[PDB]
């Protein structure tokens, strides 16, 4: 849809709506999008539901020594937004892997929706205070 972020700004009006009436909407929403709308970091069982795969790299990374790859990763990774594959920058080593989880789990929850939750966010937003 080409104007699909003008929809997810419709949305969360609807969403900044149905708070603001004190009314229950049958909306249930993943815990990563009502941090994104809370302004909250996600956390890496987050991907566990997403993504159990990418979870399961993510753990292999956890508790393991960057030697069990037996290849070198870096932070980059390829991206499907919009259906277009792009390798991105996310900004290895054993400092470093801390981040990379929740930054790659930050990356692989808003690069493909940043946009449509930029919408909603000034939807929502617009009639509740982010505060």
């Amino acid at each position: 849809n080409p104007n699909h972020l003008s929809y997810f700004k419709f949305v969360g009006r609807i969403v900044a709506k149905a708070v603001y009436d004190n009314r229950l909407l049958e909306c249930y929403f993943t815990r990563s999008f009502y941090k994104h709308i809370l302004g909250k970091s996600v956390r890496y069982t987050d991907m566990e539901s997403e993504d159990y795969h990418f979870y399961q790299g993510l753990v292999y990374l956890l508790e393991n020594d960057v030697s069990t790859l037996g290849y070198d990763l870096t932070f980059s990774t390829e991206v499907q937004e919009f259906g277009v594959c792009e390798v991105r920058d996310l900004k290895v080593t054993e400092e470093n892997k801390k981040e990379y989880v929740h930054l790659v789990c930050q990356m692989r929850m808003t690069g493909a929706i940043r946009k449509q939750l930029a919408a909603f966010l000034e939807g929502f937003y617009e009639i509740i205070p982010k505060r």
